[PDB]
């Protein structure tokens, strides 16, 4: 078998001529030539079986990606693994080869308003499908948005995803959270477990702001610093928005802060399209119940050149204590169709 950067990458003979791409959340990713489809593809090597948590994340990523079928969601083309559970130590996920990701593009390229509009449309179109399956992505960020040479955008990594559960969303103040800090909604730090669709809309709002300026809008250095940044731009929450927070520790923390005024979007982004800023404001709304939903966002005037609900499909059917041995068996069963 071909070896890449001191490690086995056992994908042959269908996939040959390997080249290192980089490290992702699951391990090494390479490009390879697919001798059947006559194109180069991406292959991610995953070695999760020694840890229950790695098994849970890998199973979620595979189960969700195989059930979903949408132009703006990365697909799984093939899955390579040993023929028996005993011999299975790694799993390789084959996906379409992308040219870049939005994180890398934002680091070096200025986006035209036309590119911002197109990218936002595609993120929201993919998100409508995810939310229609009652699934929350929970880790939307520029590095999870991959792009091909013609700027077709694919949402990636469903490892932190969950089925929406609005009834069990409430929790205490400063409750630990897994998802990427800069893209976390204010309620995560206050009273939310991140089990409602509004969590994803906030992250999209953060990505739109970052597309407008090439810099993260709320670059918090640690857990509570994240809320300082959000309130530094949005200003103090209204009495009505505080009344929606019943938890005393969270509400009292907010009441203890000096009054802060809103920084206007047009002063932060003087070159931005005014319709883009109006949609940004609706996505970056402090109160999650007043925050715009994905289908409303698609219908916003900023996206009128693309909006077509008949061409924004939904899922046909909607969608933690298991030991790692049981999870390995489920991963083996979930990947059986490619043998
Ligand atoms: C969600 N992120 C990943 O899956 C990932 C992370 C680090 C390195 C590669 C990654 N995957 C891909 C990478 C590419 N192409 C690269 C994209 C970045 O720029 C170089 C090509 N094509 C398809 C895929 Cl699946």
């Amino acid at each position: 078998p071909e070896m890449v950067r001191g490690q086995v990458f056992d994908v042959g003979p269908r996939y040959t001529n390997l080249s290192y791409i980089g490290e992702g959340a699951y391990g090494m990713v390479c490009s390879a030539y697919d001798n059947l489809n006559k194109v180069r593809v991406a292959i991610k090597k995953i070695s999760p079986f020694e840890h229950q948590t790695y098994c849970q994340r890998t199973l979620r990523e595979i189960k969700i990606l195989l059930r979903f079928r949408h132009e703006n969601i990365i697909g799984i083309n093939d899955i390579i693994r040993a023929p028996t559970i005993e011999q299975m130590k790694d799993v390789y996920i084959v996906q379409d080869l992308m040219e870049t990701d939005l994180y890398k593009l934002l680091k070096t390229q200025h986006l035209s308003n036309d590119h911002i509009c197109y990218f936002l449309y595609q993120i929201l179109r993919g998100l409508k499908y995810i939310h229609s399956a009652n699934v929350l992505h929970r880790d939307l960020k520029p590095s999870n948005l991959l792009l091909n040479t013609t700027c077709d955008l694919k949402i990636c990594d469903f490892g932190l995803a969950r089925v929406a559960d609005p009834d069990h969303d409430h929790t205490g103040f400063l409750t630990e959270y897994v998802a990427t800090r800069w893209y976390r909604a204010p309620e995560i730090m206050l009273n939310s477990k991140g089990y409602t669709k509004s969590i994803d809309i906030w992250s999209v709002g953060c990505i739109l702001a970052e597309m407008l300026s090439n810099r993260p809008i709320f670059p918090g250095k640690h857990y509570l610093d994240q809320l300082n940044h959000i309130l530094g731009i949005l200003g103090s929450p209204s009495q009505e928005d505080l009344n929606c927070i019943i938890n005393l520790k969270a509400r009292n923390y907010l009441l203890s802060l000096p009054h802060k005024n809103k920084v206007p979007w047009n002063r932060l982004f003087p070159n931005a399209d005014s319709k883009a800023l109006d949609l940004l404001d609706k996505m970056l709304t402090f109160n999650p119940h007043k925050r715009i939903e994905v289908e409303q966002a698609l219908a916003h005037p900023y996206l009128e050149q693309y909006y077509d609900p008949s061409d924004e499909p939904i899922a046909e059917a909607p969608f933690d204590d298991l030991p790692k041995e049981k999870l390995k068996e489920l991963i083996f069963e979930e990947t059986a169709r490619f043998q």
